[PDB]
């Protein structure tokens, strides 16, 4: 079994930006745990567990067709100092990275390769789901406010 | 046994009645957790859940008197925005009960009736409660404002 | 993310439909059990909490895409006096919601929505086999004939 | 505190009736268990313990209110051969039973004793329950028949 | 919601009459401790925390109708030195309280307040039964006689 | 053993005093409970049922000296609307029991009775840890606000 | 509350007097560990933890009057090379603590401040339990000489 050079092509421009998220999501964790902000810490390294488990998922996938996993690229990684920041970086990596599926989605089934679709498919979906996370959580900070939002995932101990 | 058909209408009514209420308080509930604001929802849904145990108490005792429940109709049904306008909406939703409650109760114990009065008098003080749990909520919004009441309900986990 | 308005359309008319279902499914189980046919009456039961569960699962898609769910009409409702007669009013009710599953999924599938998509296509499997359960006890009905058919299903507890 | 006559009256009626209806529930289920119908037996008894137990509430308030209790009367007491028999008379008992509590309701509350009064409404909302159950099995036995409906209470024991 | 005062009154007074009997009661169980009566004493404590918690019920529901309880108020306390005498002091108390009890039933019923009625209905028949359990005692030492009755309440030590 | 009546009027007072403040606080932790503050409640019923307990030993030392206690007297109750006013009403009503308790110890240790002495003692330290609480609550909430402050004792339900 | 000065300086100097014997304990039990009299040294280290107990608990009472601890100042501090200049040492410590507490006491007393005087007797009993636990060590040692005395604490203990 060898797959078109477009379905490759596409699965490793997924994993270089799996790769990208992650290490953009765990450097933004760590930030936020150095400022006493623990619960958001919490939830920014569950989601780069996550990412590591699809970039894993990818690579399982490229390699089953006789190709060559990428794991020199990196896109750029953005950084933010305040909240508001750290959520707009990621809700642009979400829309980049969902854009990109629904595309892929489309060639590959196009060509009679289904277990790659059903891949994007799945990751479009949890993508889907941070995104909408990250957008309620941009909305709680608009309503509130910086320092009132704050107050309540600062715990001592 | 055939009760008598204004004891039946009263009881359609108050079905129909309930009926409205469950489908307002799940889609408020439904509303309020897609904001964020997590224990508000899940008292709306525990409210949403005793709606619906109202509501086949009422089909049952319809039922044991041959006569026939009505499922198909349905009341305005009110949503809001904000916080303040779902506590007013609910308020208004447990006033008309009430208000229809008593009128009722009043009618069926005049025609010896004693059971489906006895119903309706444990409804009435259900809706009695919850009537006093939304004015509170009202009153303590009204104190301490919009943003700092909200600021005691969100959570994010998991 | 803002949906296409002809795919809240969709989804807000099965919604409906789900909501209609769910209370000719309950009005039948308690019809069924004032006459004293339990084990019916526990099928019907079974069946209108999937339907709420279909129901919900529904209103949480609307609600990701930026929609307002209807909660406000509802289609005509059927009840029925003999055994027959509620069967084959499910059957009516299974065969709308099929067919307009299929359409649904089509046109979503058409505009590059698969969450949508998918979500019609575990309700379709749903339906039919419910629709396979109806048509087998109709057929069940019809070989046996109603009492001895009846006999069945009543206990004394 | 003495209650009215009145009172005394309508509740050494009552239990009167109650003491009617346990003798011919024990005599009815004691009949049909030497017919080998085994299911109909333990529903006939435990609704002649019930008929003890109101029995007994009956008593304690009579006792309450320095009054003698009557066990001395009984009313008459109907056999039947056939199980349609059976279920019409107790169908006749329960009516008779729930026109004196309605009337027995109303008089007590006209004279402010009013524990005697949810006495009777909770007695009143049993005996409404038991000739529900009567009523169904009637109709069961005139949709069904005599030889198929008792074919589902025989065991072999 | 705001109940007619007539029936914020009849409340009042049951509380007003509730805490006197809880005082009576108290002081009556450590009056018969003192003087080596244990089993009597018991009763006449879990009588009194029976009064507490008619009180509670009865502050609740004032509270609820949006009026002030009366926490200040209380009626003449009797204390008696033998034990026929705090019987027949118990049973003055109990008397007065169902007379109340059912004055307030019917005034209440007659204005559409269903709940309040239901309310003094229980507390109605708790304190039937306990008049019922004073009479019985009563009696009872009519019959024995106040050293061989007394002679069955006393206990050595433990 | 028969006490100076000094020693007996001291103990009468105190005891007065002690059924006022049981009136009070349940009242208090009551109205608390009605508007949403739930912390609060629950550390003002504790309060009370202390206070009972200090009314129960009360009795039990004026019962030994062969007295009768009074359970007819009542001084006024001071009911608040706002958090301050009942945090300001505990404050003067201990300050009152401590200045007792100092006059009632050095009189009754003048006349060699100790038991009673060292039974105002133990009131006396329990009073002044209530006070510093007290004082405590008025302090954060002079630094903090009344809105801020209500905002952390507030809590939904299941 | 504010009390006297006079008061909070006595509590202040029975402070400074319990760091001191803090210190000088824990440093002693150090010492007898480095030189293998290992239970010894276990029970020099209980005692420097009550005295511990005994600081916090002061430094509380201090708290609760509205003043200000001194934890700057230190009284002079002994140490000792053999076993019986330890002992004597300590012994100087309680003489003074003993002392200072009595005069302390009378003094608290003469004013009506109660629990004071309390805090003062409890550590004037533990004072005077462990001097004389001192002077049974020191006959001890004066009667069967210091090499049969250590030859009874030394452990190889792995
Ligand atoms: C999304 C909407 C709904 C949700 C989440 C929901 C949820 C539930 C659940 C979990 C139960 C108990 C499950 C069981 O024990 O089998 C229940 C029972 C019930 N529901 Fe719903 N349901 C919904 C819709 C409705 C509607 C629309 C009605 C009436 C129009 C209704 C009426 C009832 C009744 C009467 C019961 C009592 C069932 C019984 O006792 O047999 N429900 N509901
Ligand atoms: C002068 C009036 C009162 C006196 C002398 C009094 C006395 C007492 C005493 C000494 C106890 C002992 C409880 C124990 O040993 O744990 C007690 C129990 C109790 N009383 Fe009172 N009380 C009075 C008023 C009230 C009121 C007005 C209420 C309610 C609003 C109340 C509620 C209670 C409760 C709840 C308990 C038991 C607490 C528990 O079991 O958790 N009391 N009473
Ligand atoms: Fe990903
Ligand atoms: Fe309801
Ligand atoms: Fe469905
Ligand atoms: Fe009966
Ligand atoms: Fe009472
Ligand atoms: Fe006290
Ligand atoms: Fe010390
Ligand atoms: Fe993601
Ligand atoms: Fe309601
Ligand atoms: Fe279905
Ligand atoms: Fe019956
Ligand atoms: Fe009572
Ligand atoms: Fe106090």
């Amino acid at each position: 079994m060898q797959g078109d050079p477009e379905v490759i092509e596409f699965l490793n421009e997924q994993l270089t930006a799996e790769l990208t998220a992650i290490n953009q999501y765990f450097l933004h964790a760590k930030l936020q745990d150095h400022k006493g902000w623990t619960k958001l810490a919490k939830y920014t390294r569950a989601e780069s567990f996550d990412e590591m488990r699809h970039a894993e998922v990818l690579t399982d996938r490229i390699l089953l067709l006789d190709g060559l996993p990428n794991y020199q690229r990196l896109f750029h990684v953005r950084v933010g100092q305040s909240v508001t920041e750290m959520f707009q970086a990621d809700r642009e990596v979400e829309l980049e990275a969902i854009d990109r599926l629904r595309r892929g989605i489309e060639v590959m089934r196009a060509k009679h390769d289904i277990t790659s679709a059903n891949v994007f498919e799945a990751i479009l979906a949890d993508e889907e789901h941070h995104i909408d996370y990250l957008e309620t959580q941009l909305d709680l900070i608009e309503k509130l406010g910086e320092s009132l939002y704050l107050s309540t995932v600062i715990e001592q101990t």
